[PDB]
């Protein structure tokens, strides 16, 4: 069972993790290719009613929320997706833990919403195929006040503190966990960021962050336990070389 960090490498057990087009990456906005074909993201069905409830589980590597059928996400013509699940990556006290970085800057945490192309019917069919999976990624930053949407999930972490434990949470507005600016993002082709590291994943990284209180960020990083009896912390993969890939930007960066 793979773990975050070390020692031992990931490719010893999962060779595809040594592929050339892996995620996450460092984003350098002044060097991204401006692409006016990248239009605002379109989501539908993300505002869920309270019932039915959704599964929330500590899998030892993250906390993962299973999404119900019917959430649709469109990256552009020919690029339509159904949402499957979301999960988080974080650091520890006084240490950030986002997966993507911007000019080498690491943010406190990161949310990933994983989607399946409408071209397939099962995740296993889509693994490794160009565009088969798409992930929406947003950075979580510290703001002054409590984020009410995130509190619906963060208040439930204590009951799933032990690795492998699960609970049920009321339906909520999944789009309220994401930034409000759907027009400004970066996009590139990469991989799953855990084994088996399958390539072909379309990554979309919002430029705008979401704000959580200091207490909420502490709740996220300090509540859960992983394998053995190590704290579930620093659960992010190191950034990977672009190897000639171009990151596109849906907007002009771009001055400083
Ligand atoms: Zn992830």
């Amino acid at each position: 069972h793979w773990r975050y960090g070390g020692d031992p490498p990931w490719p010893r057990v999962s060779p595809a993790c040594a592929g050339r087009f892996q995620s996450p990456v460092d984003i350098r906005p002044q060097l991204a290719a401006f692409s006016p074909a990248l239009r605002p993201l379109e989501l539908s069905g993300f505002q869920l009613p309270p019932l039915p409830e959704l599964r929330l589980r500590n899998n030892g590597h993250s906390v993962q929320l299973t999404l119900p059928p019917g959430l649709e996400m469109k990256l552009g013509p020919g690029r339509e997706y159904r949402a499957l699940q979301l999960h988080l990556h974080w650091g520890a006290a006084g240490r950030p833990g986002s997966e993507h970085t911007v000019e080498g800057h690491r943010f406190p945490a990161e949310i990933h919403v994983v989607h399946l192309s409408t071209k397939y019917a099962r995740v296993d069919e889509a693994l490794g195929r160009p565009g088969g999976l798409a992930v929406l990624a947003a950075f979580l930053e510290e703001g002054p006040e409590e984020n009410s949407a995130y509190e619906q999930l963060l208040s439930r972490l204590e009951e799933i503190a032990e690795e492998g434990s699960e609970t049920q949470v009321p339906g909520l507005d999944i789009s309220a966990l994401l930034p409000s600016d759907f027009s400004r993002y970066f996009q590139y082709e990469g991989s799953l960021t855990t084994p088996p590291c399958a390539q072909g994943v379309i990554w979309t990284v919002f430029n705008q962050t979401v704000s959580l209180s200091a207490k909420q960020l502490h709740t996220l990083s300090d509540t859960l336990w992983g394998p053995g009896d190590s704290r579930l912390q620093l659960n992010f993969r190191a950034t990977q070389p672009l190897n000639g890939r171009v990151i596109e930007a849906s907007f002009p960066a771009g001055v400083d």
